[PDB]
């Protein structure tokens, strides 16, 4: 079974690129990181920025996660990210997303030790 940190790494980092290069982005990125397997993931957020930037936001400002849960962090910096949902046209197979990069605060849950991101709640 994957360990939740490294389930996070693979749902939700691109330190890679410093930013969506096109709007086929989400299509190769979604197909790429496994989340169209069985099914089309319907929504998935990638971070353009350092694994160490992103695990760092486990010490930043402590907030609530939209679930109620208190062990949610919104970084204190915008970061570059790009935010992959499914378009009407996309059924499974044939998965198809809109790829939309925006420039935003992350808040992720975080859980362990190390404590390290494990969930990606929201952007703002
Ligand atoms: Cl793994
Ligand atoms: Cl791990
Ligand atoms: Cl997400
Ligand atoms: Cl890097």
């Amino acid at each position: 079974k994957e360990t939740a940190a490294a389930k996070f790494e693979r749902q939700h980092m691109d330190s890679s690129t410093s930013a969506a290069s096109s709007s086929n982005y989400c299509n190769q990125m979604m197909k790429s990181r496994n989340l169209t397997k069985d099914r089309c993931k319907p929504v998935n957020t990638f971070v353009h920025e350092s694994l160490a930037d992103v695990q760092a936001v486990c010490s930043q400002k402590n907030v609530a996660c939209k679930n109620g849960q208190t062990n949610c962090y919104q970084s204190y910096s915008t970061m570059s990210i790009t935010d992959c949902r499914e378009t009407g046209s996309s059924k499974y197979p044939n998965c198809a997303y809109k790829t939309t990069q925006a420039n935003k605060h992350i808040i992720v849950a975080c859980e362990g030790n190390p404590y390290v991101p494990v969930h990606f709640d929201a952007s703002v």
